[PDB]
């Protein structure tokens, strides 16, 4: 009926307000993400065909929208208005949990449904997948929410059908939004890359064990009866490793060869940079209690830590990876990688399959989704600054919206 | 009966003599590979169980020797006599062609049969081997004629069972030796590593087409309807490709980006790389005739071609590398990889399952070896000189030992 | 512009026409296929979004189309009607060759575009393929032409997009008309079902190979380096099989165990088969040249010979099976099947991607649609008769529509 | 040093004794299990290369031993000796844990070192084993204790070293002794047969959930989030698979379709059959909660229930199968086989790797090899009379040799 409703409140259910409230950046107030996001209203987009409308009840936080906040190097506003958008604005949010409220033509999905979201559009329609392709790898994948405008850091927010996923019973409104795209990411590198996916008795080095990757992965990992070794760079994120299920840890400020890889030419830099990878394949071994080499490598700090990665895997190894936290320059020195037939494997986001089987995980108890810290709707900056400033709590974080759990 | 044979000849069948003709390089003359050969008389090792002695008919050649004739920047007769062995000297050669002539214990194989080779030896034993590897990547695995000594550059060698493969009866005993290293490791490349194989309509980019690997590549290729495109550095290299069933050509001298990546951060440098990159793939366009990447990317040339190779390959693709010519840095640019999920895979000679399954192809007409020249056993440092030097032909070549074709 | 056109005629390109002439079945005249089917004037259906109207070049012939026309055991038309149809009458036809004529919403197909069409329809929406299934194996599957009304035996055809596959060029209409349904199900029977996909050296034991499944099948695996083995019923079907790339052929006629299992308790009963089943593998043996067993059994003659194909299948080896021309009743003995670990594979019709890569392998000459003989529109019951009647010539037959070739 | 030592002495270790004590079957004595073992002085066998004396610690219990202790169908005694066997006896048992006592050449495993055994023995040096079959689907393969004289019923047991794997430490030796070839074979159904292997949220019929392969099942379904569901003769068997984590039962009192299929061609008999398969649908709906039907459908029970599971089993699903308790004709109605794209795979016992993952899961208690009842070496035959009568308890059972625990 009505053509807007504060935050927890909303129409009749099958029904769309006409505006609603979301937390927007705009280009003046690019930089500091605490600056950079401020509530604002806005008109509700249109629910086309295959699509419906959640009403949003808790969203996730993630690295995405710092940069989005940042306006650097990428201005995600001028981007979209080179490609035809209107917006003068952004709204960010790539993971959310909420209630169907109202549903376009050709959705089987009924209002009142309760859902998780699987934060990536693609054409159902395009020929790479009609011949085969895994939809988040066809050319027409995009991530909703960063890529595209309109993400769940709003009251409502309208997504395609095959996005949705049953939200887990026994989870808060702030759980059930905060693990999606962490979780269903992690679980892809893990088990989605046939024939490397973890099997009983499988070493698995995690990088960043204590953040939301590698919290997810450690419990994984451990669950399949895997053995998770965790790299952390404190004490205390060592312990919380432990708590996940981890063999145990490395503390990577103990060593100084990271980095680019020389001229594999550069002998003497080289043999210098080779101490380095074995004094952290010795620690590796002291942590497994034997002389094993993971053969799963869970990466996605990048530049820095890849050398090492390429080193560690085991022969006919892998190492997956799904991000570059600190650079995008993976060398690799071919003759670990040819030799011994290792497989570098880039990886993004994941299948609705394999959201879906992680969810299941979820929802049975199996993996636990490690809410961190929950945040009021005006604290989305706040939250982003954190991250920003490297100062985020191990686990995943979410933002209540329409929610009060 | 006797303990010495001239090259040609043979004690009876069945027994094996205490002597032989080989092609020895010794430290004193590391160099020039034209002068690092010379034929000597040695002694023939023991043919212990599980093992057979082969008389020689024609052996294969290599870059390997090169590197051990150079010496540089691995003396492998140092290397060896470091692990525990008494040579004073090193017999190349990881492919030959030739007759069982006596057997150990264990042994099915029956004097007389007519045998390939596998320069790959392993463990059969091996606990990761029972528990699953692929023998070739195996803890215990070892090429051959080069990580050993007592190659195939002799007039008898002793080889594991597991190790011989029937002679295709089509060919000559030179054109029977030329292929097995360089075929079954192209074999293994394009459809050892699924789901990443070749099929119908699938774009390949084949480094070096009119070399050894690229020769039966492109063959492979066309063979199960793909479309090969090579890389050559001459028209004349180019044409031989048409010969083999290509779609057509790229000449990398119309390039100047090759080489290592600079820093992501670099962005001017990184963007006037980018335009290298994208003018390379315009040339890959025109060749096909249209807007597709390739599906999978034959690679060995190395540091100077591998991130123009990542740039290259198809989402959810894969470039599969077996060495690298030009270097051993394989500089990736992670957003191509993880954002396009690509494959990076290390590859390294074959399986016995490989090298039997692209010995029948060829056996069958199917493939051809591309016998290029056929040597003298007087001319294997001349032989070796001329890859040295650049300036082989295309192909595979020989050397005659015991033959006369 | 007009309502109705002839045989052969069109309204301009990019228009549908309201009606056309089209080859129905009536139940008043369900029997005698050549009496089952006759021409008459009927409304052209709509074109809806996703959907494209083609323009009927040629038509394919099948088993199917005769058990419509007799209605028994199963009367289409009335099924349909039970299921909400209003049609009194069954247009059939499950391939065709053609020209896009008029395009729906979404679609982004052009008139003019030549196509062949892969019969399946299934809902792009539907969950199970969202979560990965295999479309084809999809709950919503069907095949248009007989599960579904409005087939190819009309002068115009409404069909899905990604239903539509490029025509070959070099092919006749009739010859790109008449293979679609026949090859694209051997193609995915042989390479669809990892790890049992045909290799280099496999033999392959292929019943009915001088018909329209076995033609292409005997081509594929010789195509790939296979070796097959035909079983037939003629002579003169023998050496057609030969013609096609076949090492041999084995009569059917020559043994008389076929048929259903005796219960593996009456001892008598099963020894009299297995002699039965020998001297089959016997002549196998003969017609290889060596003692192998088929890695992979190409099934769809059923009942009378599925005990045969268990028996045959090699260690870990695969029966897949597309059909039951003699029966239903797939008669095991689940000694052979668990002690050798054999795999009994259900397979039907292909999947969009198994479609095109045929279509690739034809496009390319290296696989020959085996057209053995065209009809003409008023002939569709004649060719419909024939098979009925066992009369049928080797290879695969069509019908034309619109076309003169 | 000496010749003969009693239950629960040994040598000292790295020696072997010429004598041992062991529990024999005699032609004499075939008949009632309860009467057809008794202890016996034996000589030792050899141990030859690769392989290892074991003091038998504990041997598990199954069927194989009952059939060899009737002699009905199979006189193994009489067979073995028209092999060449010169032993008048059968020492059965295809499951133990132990202490490797001695070993032969080759062998790196040390005396003392604590081992479980898969009963599973192939020729290492094969030729299909080498051109990549999996070992235990070679077609040197066979079953030791009961294909091959000399099982695990003895005080000391000759194995090859391929077929040792760490026993867990935390179980007693007659619960490490009762699970291998169990729980092995089960983890290879669930897990051995991509891509048709359990993922979460999978449902899977169970067939005998109550049994040993079904309590091990029941277990490995539910631990990667698959739904269980049990098929049982008993409330109290309906119990116990709750106990292990099933989601429900059926109880297979409730039909009387069982058996083999009708003629495909008896309209009437099928569709009464199909009633019967029907309602046990709708039991199998009613237990899960929903309307899906299970991926992955374990079987063993054969010829009674296998048109069921046939039926059962999900489009593009699995039917596994290790066994034929109530016979071996496995009637399949082809076209739900074809149609729908089901597989039925048959399986046998596992691979080394497999029997080490499973072992790697018992040892961290994920699961548990459910030793229901330990009998003393006197009492083999009571044992397998409880089998035979089947009066045997859930779950499964060992018997203890040189140990008390
Ligand atoms: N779909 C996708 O592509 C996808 C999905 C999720 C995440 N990602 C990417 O993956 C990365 C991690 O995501 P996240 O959510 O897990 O972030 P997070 O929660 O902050 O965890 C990242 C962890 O990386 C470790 N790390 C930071 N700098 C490092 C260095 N120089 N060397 C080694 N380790 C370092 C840190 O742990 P310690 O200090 O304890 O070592 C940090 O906690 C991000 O770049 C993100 O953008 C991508
Ligand atoms: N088991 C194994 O690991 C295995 C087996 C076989 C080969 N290999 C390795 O693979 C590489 C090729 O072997 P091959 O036998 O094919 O040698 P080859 O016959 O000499 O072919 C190599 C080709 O690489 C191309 N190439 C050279 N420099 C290049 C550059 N800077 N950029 C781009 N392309 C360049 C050349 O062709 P154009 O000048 O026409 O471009 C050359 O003909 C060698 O490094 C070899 O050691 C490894
Ligand atoms: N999508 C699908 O599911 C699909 C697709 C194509 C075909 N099919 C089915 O597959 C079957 C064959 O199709 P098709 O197009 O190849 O038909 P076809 O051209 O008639 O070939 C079938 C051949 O089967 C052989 N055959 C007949 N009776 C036999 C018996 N009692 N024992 C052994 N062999 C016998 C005959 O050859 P000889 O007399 O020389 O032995 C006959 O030529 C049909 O039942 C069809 O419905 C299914
Ligand atoms: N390597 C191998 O090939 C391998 C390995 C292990 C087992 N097996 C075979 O698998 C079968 C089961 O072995 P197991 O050790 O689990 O034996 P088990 O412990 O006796 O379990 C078998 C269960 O099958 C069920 N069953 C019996 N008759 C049935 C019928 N007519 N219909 C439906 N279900 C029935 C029974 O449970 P309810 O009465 O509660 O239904 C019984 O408890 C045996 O035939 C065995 O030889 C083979």
């Amino acid at each position: 009926t009505k053509d807007l409703y504060e935050l927890g409140d909303a129409p009749p259910l099958g029904t769309a307000p006409k505006q609603m409230y979301a937390s927007l950046i705009r280009q003046e107030r690019y930089g500091r993400p605490v600056d950079a996001f401020r509530t604002e209203v806005v008109d509700v987009p249109p629910v086309g065909p295959g699509q419906v409308l959640v009403k949003v009840m808790a969203a996730g936080v993630n690295y995405n929208n710092v940069w989005a906040a940042l306006g650097e190097p990428l201005d995600v506003i001028a981007a979209r208005q080179k490609q035809g958008a209107t917006e003068d604005f952004h709204i960010g949010g790539s993971d959310l949990s909420g209630i169907v409220w109202a549903v376009g033509d050709g959705v089987r999905l009924k209002p009142g449904a309760e859902v998780v979201v699987l934060a990536c559009r693609w054409d159902e329609s395009a020929q790479d997948i009609r011949l085969g392709a895994d939809p988040v790898t066809s050319s027409t994948q995009r991530v909703w929410g960063y890529e595209e405008n309109y993400g769940s850091f709003a009251q409502f927010a309208v997504v395609d059908e095959y996005m949705c996923h049953p939200k887990p019973q026994r989870l808060s409104w702030a759980a059930a939004s905060c693990y999606m795209a962490t979780a269903a990411t992690a679980y892809r590198q893990l088990f989605g890359w046939e024939p490397h996916t973890v099997r009983p008795g499988d070493p698995v080095l995690i990088w960043g064990g204590a953040g939301g990757l590698g919290s997810i992965a450690i419990q994984l990992v451990r669950h399949v009866g895997g053995i998770p070794v965790a790299v952390v760079s404190s004490e205390e994120r060592g312990e919380f490793c432990m708590r996940l299920g981890a063999k145990g840890w490395i503390d990577r400020r103990e060593f100084d060869h990271w980095g680019r890889l020389p001229d594999t030419t550069d002998e003497e830099a080289m043999k210098q940079w080779l101490d380095g990878a074995r004094a952290f394949g010795r620690r590796f071994w002291e942590v497994l209690g034997e002389r094993r080499a993971p053969r799963i490598v869970l990466e996605h700090s990048g530049a820095d830590t890849i050398p090492t990665s390429i080193y560690m895997a085991d022969n006919a190894g892998m190492v997956v990876i799904c991000g570059g936290t600190t650079g995008y320059n993976g060398d690799v020195d071919l003759r670990f990688l040819w030799m011994r037939q290792k497989r570098l494997q880039g990886s993004h986001v994941a299948s609705a399959r394999e959201a879906r089987e992680i969810t299941r995980l979820i929802d049975q108890g199996a993996i636990d989704p490690c809410l961190s810290r929950t945040f009021g709707f005006e604290e989305i900056g706040l939250a982003h600054q954190l991250i920003h400033d490297n100062q985020h709590p191990s686990g995943n974080m979410a933002v209540l919206v329409n929610a009060t759990e």
